[PDB]
């Protein structure tokens, strides 16, 4: 799949919806980004950064009307340059739950409440995208 890749989510997101992304981090990778979009707004921005002040950190945020909000940062960094990964985003009623390589990583409380209007997922960054899909559990 060509990155940046756009995965349309017909009818928006809904609890019990599971998105699975498989890929390989490029060697010398700098960043990865998943953008759950509601029109121009970004409902949930998941952004692993490989070198932020020589620190590997995951930044999560929401962008409303061209403005980024309060960042939520995670130190647990499970991605590795040059290695295959699997990211699963499970949509729950109150949060997006993220697990990487089968290990729960983080939860992101819904700032954008109209879930049915979050109808696109943008995937970009320094990765080789192998697969991107969704299902209902
Ligand atoms: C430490 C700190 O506050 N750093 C922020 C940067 O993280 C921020 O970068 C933007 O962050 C958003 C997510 O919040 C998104 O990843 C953008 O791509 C990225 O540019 C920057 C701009 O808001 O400000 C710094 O101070």
């Amino acid at each position: 799949l060509i990155v940046p890749y756009n995965l349309p989510l017909p009818g928006g997101v809904v609890p019990r919806m599971l998105i699975t992304i498989l890929g390989t981090v490029k060697p010398n990778a700098n960043r990865i980004a998943l953008d759950f979009q509601r029109g121009n707004d970004v409902a949930f921005h998941f952004n692993p950064r490989f070198n932020e002040n020589n620190r590997r950190v995951i930044v999560c945020n929401t962008k409303l009307d061209n403005n980024w909000g309060r960042e939520e940062r995670q130190s647990v960094f499970p991605f590795e340059s040059g290695k295959p990964f699997k990211i699963q985003v499970l949509v729950e009623p109150d949060h997006f739950k993220v697990a990487v390589n089968d290990a729960h990583l983080l939860q992101y409380n819904h700032r954008v409440k109209k879930l049915n209007e979050i109808s696109k997922l943008g995937i970009s960054g320094d990765i080789d995208l192998t697969s991107a899909s969704y299902t209902m559990i």
